[PDB]
């Protein structure tokens, strides 16, 4: 009789909350997708385990051209669940499905589940003073995308952080490294050259947030680019101006140089 | 030796991932704080019952002042977890507590869980677009906050979202509701003449993300101010220049006029 839009979270198949289990154990029909973001402490047996359903897994295709031809008609007449990595709503354009929902003449909810917008509160920097987010993307053909770079400037002009989501290629298995962004970044600046990116910038890695021991590493790009930070998904951050606190933070967590504690106000 | 920082969700009792569960309930002892933002979904007890153990309620004094004397030395011997409201570390005083963890020779993990701060991706505003975050804070005495009013003006004028997170009496229970909130910003207004916050402003208000039944509700502050909403909590967001298809998430899932469609995109 309904549509439920649960999250899986950020590392493995306990990071769905408690809701988000109880609720789909009693689904009829459960359906997912893993091409939006990358689970890498699971599997989809493992989920299927907990879940206790089979889990049919839908490509891009299927959800961006039939979702409503695949999902929706079930849930006219049975409880039905649709799976995402981390929050269903957030960097996606998952949202837009509940519409079509609604069209079809079906009511749909949302559970949340932890999500990398969030997460990222584990390198210290204060959340609020986040700015626009964007999502670094692989060069491709003789098109080199680079409005990345333009959000990056906005906010540091205005001493935010700027949160970078690394590109993604589900199909392929290619995972962007925070490595990768960072030398496509330094590219961007030769180009455009606006003293926004540079060797000397001061940047944060978070590799697989949601584990247990996750990587967390703050640093000079010159320092950085070619430091292993372990299987992805990788995030890449770019701190505005810091508070003595967030820098208290980098340095005894993430293990960054004692030299940004001093502070230029 | 162990120290737990466990996220506890956004709205009730099972917003707690299973991860966050499963730990808490093999933990020795078990910590919480409820004054950086509350649970209005559920209670003490609830929680207590799901997790299966005791739990201390530690006041902000407690935390903020002490947690070296009251939390750290049990860690150091035993498995601790300390309980708090959405995702750990998104309040910002939250990080530093890891330093102390690391100083008492205590190791820490964290449990992420859902944040408001990315549950927001529920009104249909892409998460890509919120900008710098503010704190509506309740005038007292002759202390009059405004600080959040030129946070909206800065992100709004860069096109971006500004989130607004409501104050909250923690121990009396006392919710600022999104009325409330507008009503504050209208007097900022007039006073500032920035033009940023009036009659013909589009809000969207998010009233108890997390529960299955949150309210979703933009429209103009006119005809917004004095609307019910529900029980809290509520968050009131000022969405920038909209994309077509946020608009039409809001027309559509949030009730907003289809005015919005053409006034503000
Ligand atoms: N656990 C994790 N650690 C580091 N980056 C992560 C991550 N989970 C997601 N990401 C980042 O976000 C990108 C997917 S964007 C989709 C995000 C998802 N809805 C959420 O709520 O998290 C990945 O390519 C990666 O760069």
């Amino acid at each position: 009789m309904v549509l439920y839009f649960i999250g899986l979270g950020l590392y493995d198949e306990r990071d769905i909350t408690v809701k988000g289990l109880e609720i789909a154990k009693k689904c009829d029909y459960v359906f997912a997708e893993f091409y939006t973001s990358l689970m890498a402490g699971t599997t989809l047996g493992r989920i299927q385990k907990l879940i206790g359903k089979e889990i049919r897994v839908l490509s891009r295709e299927d959800v961006e051209l039939n979702f409503e031809n695949i999902v929706l008609p079930l849930a006219k007449e049975n409880d039905v669940a649709f799976l995402t990595p981390g929050d269903p709503l957030v960097a996606t354009t998952h949202a837009e499905l509940r519409i079509r929902a609604k069209r079809a003449g079906v009511e749909s909810y949302v559970i949340h589940a932890p999500s990398i917008y969030s997460a990222v509160g584990i390198t210290g920097l204060h959340i609020y003073k986040f700015g626009k987010s964007a999502t670094v993307a692989y060069p491709e053909g003789n098109w080199f995308p680079t409005s990345y770079y333009d959000v990056i400037k906005e906010n540091a002009e205005r001493g935010l952080h700027t949160l970078l989501f690394l590109d993604i290629k589900a199909r392929k298995r290619m995972y962007m490294t925070a490595n990768e962004a960072m030398e496509l970044l330094l590219k961007v600046e030769d180009m455009k050259k606006g003293g926004v990116f540079t060797d000397d910038t001061l940047v944060v890695v978070l590799a697989r947030a949601g584990s247990l021991n996750p990587t967390i590493r703050a640093g000079y790009v010159k320092d950085l680019i070619r430091e292993d930070f372990g299987d992805p998904p990788h995030i890449l951050i770019v701190p505005g101006k810091l508070h003595i606190v967030e820098a208290e933070y980098l340095v005894e967590i993430a293990g960054a140089p004692r030299e940004i504690l001093r502070v230029n106000v």
